[PDB]
């Protein structure tokens, strides 16, 4: 029952909570019905003091969705940087790709955020990774109109 608990813990920000919860033996990789863990759900709710709660309590940095999607994912594409930074610190895998072949480069790019890019690209991004579409992040970027954010990919092709 804990897990649950856990999940709705992390996804709402209360992190006296999600502490209590873990001691008291919750499943720190526990999964929604969509495959999401808790620190999927504090990544996509920008909750930073429960991402780094969850990493120091044995969180799978690298757990991925029923669809493949990783926290890092979810972070790159809700734009939450500080927290894109911690992932990776904690070995998330910057390439990871989910059933259709996105990448955190090209969820960054779909959703605008520049300052995501240049972190993700600092840190081993591949530029050239297709999805599913036969896409890259800049083909991406060009079909959102992320203008600002495609000129510094289309540098690298």
């Amino acid at each position: 029952d804990l897990g649950k608990k856990l999940l709705e813990a992390a996804r709402a920000g209360q992190d006296d909570e999600v502490r209590i919860l873990m001691a008291n033996g919750a499943d720190v990789n526990a999964t929604d019905n969509d495959g999401y863990t808790p620190l999927h759900l504090a990544a996509s709710n920008g909750h930073l003091e429960i991402v780094e709660v969850l990493l120091k309590n044995g969180a799978d940095v690298n757990a991925s969705s029923l669809t493949g999607i990783t926290p890092l994912h979810l972070a790159a594409a809700t734009g939450h940087l500080e927290i894109v930074e911690v992932l990776l610190k904690h070995g998330a895998d910057v390439n990871a790709y989910d059933n259709d072949g996105h990448t955190p480069l090209h969820l960054a790019a779909k959703y605008g955020h520049l300052e995501i890019v240049e972190v993700l690209l600092k840190h081993g991004a591949d530029v050239n990774a297709q999805d599913k579409f036969g896409k890259t992040a800049f083909d991406i970027s060009i079909d959102n109109g992320n203008e600002d954010l495609a000129e510094i990919l289309q540098k690298l092709n």
